[PDB]
Formats: structure tokens, C-alpha cells, sequence
């Protein structure tokens, strides 16, 4: 058996003082047939509840512990910079160092700006692009998340190709009419929302692999279709990569995919699992950036030396190889996670883009957010708290893929599909 | 003579990696008789360039370094959380702990909501404002900095009152036309705004005391005007406290004041030198953000163990008296820089609010932003770089304060006097 006294008692606790007694909405565990789960360390593949509880963490923290937890080298280096100083407001090397790295590694990046979060990233980004082109239209995808920023709180408006609505209360009045939202994957109702209103798209913001509706990959043509309809608008592409960012691959999702960005929006793992963005791309747009260009963008404490220096030690360990043991680990998954659901008619369909790895209780493809959105909720609901039972700590959500890490090993994924067979066959005797 | 070198040679690399060399427009130094200065370390008030050059640090990373840099507690902490996980991306108790502090120090904080910065702190505060009240419009003050958040991103309109123009390229088409900018301190433009928008202002949003076009306390009876017609009228007031929490005051600037506004905006402080940032108020607000609410804000970083634990470390050591020897301090400063500057014929005016302090290069009262506009900046440019080589790490804009640390001696208060008499008596020679 296992017990989870502590996070209950910690989030009883964590009612009273935050809305939802949470500092991010799926945090709450809300769809997952069981209350939040308190952490308070990690050690590579593995999580730790506050109540002492091990887990095979398939979060990672949402994407930056792509070396899993505690790493030593980036927590010796982290220790080793806490010495020296959390921030100065002045510039630092490591920032240059990083910086580097990151335009090193990301095609489209020639010119970064660090930043405190994905939400600014792309923020940040889609006013870059708004400026540089001198347009008002940001065109989005359906089911791909961009941050909290109000300029991406949209959703598609009536019609086909459509100039969209707000997606949330308080969001500024017909701050979306500036927005257009297609299905993912349906690159001719792109093709459509340009022909209406091509030469006002400042730009077209995308996950070249979907991971905030699950898994979800590109479609063949369905990135190009992209570049080439920007190109012929005179619209940025912006690759919202704050998650498939050094994840996907080594090179990013744009190198995997081979389809270069104009901008390109990073976080998590270029923080090490600390508050981390950063947009980049063409030099001559970044240019637009203030000091340099009229385009404001600020941050008081963005290039954190703590944060620069996590990121800089999480990817210097990043090689290729890294890479092809994800995929090889998620074949693995993939293989024994669905003949468990196979053997116990639990409807699943597996979504791989790269080292990014996802299921869906479903037959269905998953190829857009309407065919996630066909998946069995209250199944994954119960699913998922088997699993935490059996020590496999998952997203609590059906529509997030499952973070692999370095530090994941065979038998954390043999133990994990073992879990996952247990799982079904209690789901399937009832 | 003191060398900057190794500054220069980090500078021309950063140039070609970010827009301006840097990661936030003001580390770019534009406006100070010399490149940037880049930190490598520090120590208590002292900070320490690349180049070994020692300086009396009063930038503290724009606030959080209120215990100055490398405070012992914080950064033993700090490397004993780096050994346990960076983040989980799950809920943690720190997160409790450091969000009931906030509570139990910041008056009209009930709930708080952590996030990665001040620009999201006050973004999601208007959409909050929006929200809950169902409006749309916002009222801002003229040379109060909120973050770049697009709906912030704002100016005045032609007009005495006005819906406010976009204060950036890039800024969504028509999303300033819900905003209103009037003069700080200028109440009478305030119930001017309401006369004419009242019935939709969603919020007030404010300063409780102007940091960044200097120190511009606020003027008897304006906030708690503020306060009134807010109320009058059903708009809430947002104090941005980023920079005045736990800075000007104990119990922040809305304590010192005894004006409680309906939301509150943190950061800096809070995080004690790490990413961070958080809006609270009133329960009932807060509760309209999700998931317990309609309002959607989310942060897959947000609450950060790293930063909640610095920011509750940094807190911890802060006592009513800290904020005793603060004010203490600024007399000793402003009485010694000020007597520097009658004997040196050099315009000055010193503006105090708490433990807040700031001078600027005009014998004006400094009371807006208009009349903070009046400073010599060219005067600051060269004094600057004076300051600079004798010791004394300012922040490079007049538009600053000096932010004080608990580790700011008397020596270094002395040394920072006699800096400022000898670079006045330079400058009067010319
Ligand atoms: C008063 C105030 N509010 C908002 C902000 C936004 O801060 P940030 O640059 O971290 O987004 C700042 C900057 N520290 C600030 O001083
Ligand atoms: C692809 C993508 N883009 C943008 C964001 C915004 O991230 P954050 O919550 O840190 O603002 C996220 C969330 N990690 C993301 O996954």
C-alpha cells in the first residue's frame, strides 16, 4: 500500500493561501481521481512525495529535468554559484555563455533574449514579430499552449477561417481580434486565414510537436506548409519550442523537422529546472529588441546567473546519444504500455515526435486537438492514480506526453509498462 | 586607477549574442559615461566585477538583495534545496511556507499567486482586475513601470484624461484603448478619468511609491484618494509592490501608507535574488483564478522551491528595525551626498519614501514624472562614471533609486559620501 497523508495535509494547507491551493491550474490534479502530490526532492528518474513515496517521474518538471533530478554536476555547479550570487542586475558571463550555446544549438537562433518564462518568450516573441512586421494578426493553433501572456489567451472565432475571441475572462477587449486560430495539422485552413488576412499576419506562432494536448507530431508538410505560407505573406514563423526545445532532439524540433523558424521561443530545460525563456532567431528581428531596437522588452532579473548556469550544465551533458536512448526507451514504453492495453482492451494510440513520446486512451489518431479531445478522460482519470499507487509518477493530465529523461533506466521503464499492465487489468476486471 | 577590461571584452561578446548586449535594456548602459560593468560576484553591500573591482553595491539586482549579496542563511539554504531538486513541477511545501509569510506580512494579501516574474505578477493582476470586475479599462500612472506586459505597455492619450496610445511597436492593435494614463500624484486627473470611464475601470494599478523614474513618494492623500475612488466607482486597486515590497517598509508601502489595495503585485525581495514574482489580495479576487476560477493564469514554473526558499530565507532575516537602520542609513547618505552637492554647486533634490532613496540632478522638487524629467542626465551620465570608479555601484539611470541592503555599513555609507564630494568637486572644476 501506499500512503499520502503529508500531501493531503500540505495541500489542505495550500487551500488557504493559493487559488486552487496551487501555483499552476494542473497542479490541482483536478482530472486525475486523486488530490495533488507534494514533492520535495528527486534524485535522476526519481521523484519523492512528501510523504516519502518514490516515483519514476514521467513529468520531470514539465520538461526541464531532461537529466532527471538533482544532477550532480548542475547541482554542484548550482551550489557553486549561489556562492559567488543569486543575481547582480548587471550583466554576467554565463548569459553570454548560454546565450552561445543556445545559438549554437537552435538553427533559427542567431541573436537570443533571456527571459523569466515561456509566457514572456512568447509574449515577448509575437510583439516581436507585431513590431517587425508593423501588422496586428498572430495566427495559433488549436490546442497548442503559448503561456498566459493575453496577446496568445485566444480561441478560434466562429467560422473556418476566423479573426478570433478572447479564451479567458480579463483578458483586454479585442486584444484577439488580432488572432487567428486553425486546427493543428490543417494547414489549409491556414492557407484560408491567409488569404483573408495574409498581409496583416505579423506572424504564425506554432509547437512544431505539439505537447500541451499530448503528443502531438506535425503532419507531413504541415511545418513547411507553414514556412513557405509565412514566407509568401511576408509573415514570421515563430516555433514555440519552450517544451520540444532540446527535447524533441539535440538541434530542437526546427532541426528534427529541418524547418527553420524566424523566431524561436525556448525555456525549461535552458534553465535547468529554474525560472527560465528566452526568444531568439534572425539577428535583424532580435535587432528590433530594445536597447538596440524600439521594440520594448524588459526584464529586471531575466539572465539569472543561477538559471543560466542550470540550463548552460543540463545541456553541455546533452549529446546526441542522449537522444537516441530517449527513443529507444520510448520504444520500449510505447511497445509494453500498449500490448498491456492490447491484452486488456484499453483503447491507446502512441504519439512519438522525436525523443517526445505520449498515448492517448483512444484508437483513434491523435492528430489534432478534436481527436485528443476523443480520448477517455475519466479512464485516464483512474489510470493515473494506479499508477502513482504502483511508484510512476505521471502528468495529471491526458493531454501531456511522457518526459524521459537521462537518468531513466530499463528497469524504470519495465517497471513503469509492469505498472501499466497492473493498472489495465484492475481497469478491465470491472 | 581602476581597470574594466575584462567588462569591455564580455561586452563585445554580448553584443553578438543578445539585442543591446544584454538581457534587459537598462544593463546596456546607455545613459552612463560608460559600458557595462559585469558582476561576477558579491559579497554583503560589496559587489565584484569581472575585473576584480570592488564596489559599494547599490543596484542590488534592482530590490531583492535587501540582505545584500551572498547573505550566509540564504545561500546555505539555497544549496541544500539545488541538493534535494530544482523543481517538480508539482506542488511543494515551500511554496506554503513562503506564500503564508507573504500573507502574514503584506495587508491585503490573502491569497497569493507565485509567479516567474513582476511583468507577470502585474499582467495577471489587470486580467484579474478585468476579469473579476467584468471591465475593461485600466488606470495607470505616468512613470510607473509595470513590466512589459502588453497591457501595461501603454502611454497617454492627446488629452487631459485619456484612453491611453501603445507605448511599443508590436503592442496588440487597440489593447491601450482600455487604459488610461494620468499623471503620478495627480488626483484630480484620476477623478477626471473615473467621470469619464469609471463605470468601466476594471483597476487602478500604482506605485505605491515611484522606483523606476526615481523615487517619487506619493503625495498626501493620493493613495488614499486612490483608495476612494476605486471604491466609488468599483475598480480595484493594484499596488505594484515589485519593487516597494518588503523594500519601503516592514508590512511594504501599503503598510507604511496604511492604504490597503484590493490586489497586490510582489517580486524581487521575495525570491531574494532568484526569478520570481506574485499577485494576491482579497480571497474572493483571488479565488476567480484558475483552477478555483474562470480567470486563466498558469505557470509551469511558478513557485519555484529555489526562489520560494531564498525569497522565505531573505524574509526571515528582515525585522521592523532592518527598515530602522535603512532610514538611518539614508539620512547619513542623503545629508552627506546633499551637503556634497551644495558645496559643489551641484543641483540635487533627494526624495525619501520608507526606506526608500533616491536623488536626482535637479534642486526641483521631484514629485511626477515631468518633474523628474527635469534632471541633468547628462550630469548623471558623467557623475555615474565617477561613482563608479571611486567604489560606488549605482544604478546606471537617473530614473533609480539606491537600494539599500542590511549589510550597507556605515563605512560604506562614509565611502560612498566622500565618492559622491570628490566626483562633485570634479564635475564643479570643469
Ligand atoms: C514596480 C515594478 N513592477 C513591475 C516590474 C516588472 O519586473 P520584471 O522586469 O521582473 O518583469 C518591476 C521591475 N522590477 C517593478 O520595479
Ligand atoms: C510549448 C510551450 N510554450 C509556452 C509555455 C509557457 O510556459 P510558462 O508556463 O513557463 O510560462 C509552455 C509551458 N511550459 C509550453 O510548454
Amino acid at each position: 500500500m501506499r500512503s499520502y497523508e503529508k500531501s493531503k495535509t500540505a495541500f489542505k494547507e495550500a487551500q488557504k493561501l493559493m487559488p486552487g491551493g496551487v501555483n499552476s491550474p494542473v497542479r490541482a490534479f483536478k482530472s486525475v481521481d486523486m488530490d495533488p502530490i507534494f514533492m520535495e526532492r528527486g534524485k535522476g528518474s526519481k521523484i519523492f512525495d512528501i510523504d516519502g513515496n518514490e516515483y519514476i517521474d514521467y513529468v520531470l518538471s514539465w520538461g526541464p529535468l531532461i537529466l532527471g533530478h538533482t544532477n550532480d554536476r548542475v547541482v554542484e555547479s548550482l551550489k557553486k554559484v549561489a556562492e559567488y550570487g543569486t543575481s547582480f542586475g548587471a550583466p554576467t558571463e554565463v548569459e553570454n555563455e548560454l546565450a552561445k550555446l543556445v545559438i549554437d544549438r537552435v538553427p533559427s537562433v542567431e541573436i537570443v533574449r533571456m527571459v523569466s518564462s515561456g509566457t514572456e518568450a512568447t509574449m515577448s516573441a509575437l510583439r516581436l514579430a507585431r513590431g517587425y512586421t508593423g501588422r496586428n494578426k498572430i495566427l495559433k493553433f488549436e490546442g497548442c499552449y503559448h503561456g498566459h501572456g493575453d496577446s496568445l489567451l485566444i480561441k478560434a472565432g466562429s467560422g473556418v477561417a476566423t479573426l478570433g475571441l478572447p479564451d479567458s475572462p480579463g483578458v483586454p477587449e479585442g486584444i484577439a481580434k488580432n488572432t487567428i486560430t486553425v486546427p493543428y495539422n490543417d494547414l489549409e485552413s491556414v492557407k484560408l486565414a491567409f488569404q483573408q488576412f495574409g498581409e496583416d499576419i505579423a506572424g504564425v506562432i506554432v509547437e512544431p510537436v505539439a505537447g500541451n494536448m499530448g503528443v502531438v507530431p506535425p503532419q507531413e508538410g504541415f511545418l513547411q506548409g507553414l514556412r513557405d505560407i509565412t514566407e509568401q505573406y511576408g509573415s514570421l514563423l515563430i516555433f514555440d519550442e519552450v517544451m520540444t526545445g532540446f527535447r524533441v532532439d539535440y538541434n530542437c524540433a526546427q532541426g528534427y523537422f529541418g524547418v527553420t523558424p524566424d523566431l524561436t521561443c525556448l525555456g525549461k530545460v535552458i534553465g535547468g529546472g529554474l525560472p527560465v525563456g528566452a526568444y531568439g532567431g534572425k539577428a535583424e528581428i532580435m535587432e528590433q529588441i530594445a536597447p538596440s531596437g524600439p521594440i520594448y522588452q524588459a526584464g529586471t532579473l531575466s539572465g539569472n546567473p543561477l538559471a543560466m548556469t542550470a540550463g548552460l550544465e543540463t545541456l553541455k551533458q546533452l549529446t546526441p546519444d542522449s537522444y537516441k536512448n530517449f527513443i529507444k526507451k520510448g520504444d520500449r514504453l510505447e511497445e509494453g504500455i500498449s500490448k498491456a492495453a492490447e491484452a486488456h482492451g484499453i483503447p491507446h494510440t502512441f504519439n512519438r515526435a522525436g525523443s517526445m513520446i505520449g498515448f492517448f486512451f483512444t484508437n483513434e489518431p491523435v492528430i489534432n486537438y478534436e481527436t485528443a479531445k476523443a480520448s477517455d478522460l475519466k479512464l485516464f482519470a483512474s489510470y493515473y492514480k494506479g499508477m502513482a499507487n504502483e511508484g510512476v509518477f505521471l502528468p495529471p493530465s491526458q493531454f501531456e506526453g511522457l518526459f524521459l529523461s537521462t537518468a531513466h533506466t530499463d528497469e524504470d521503464i519495465e517497471n513503469t509498462i509492469q505498472a501499466a499492465e497492473k493498472v489495465f487489468a484492475e481497469i478491465s476486471r470491472r
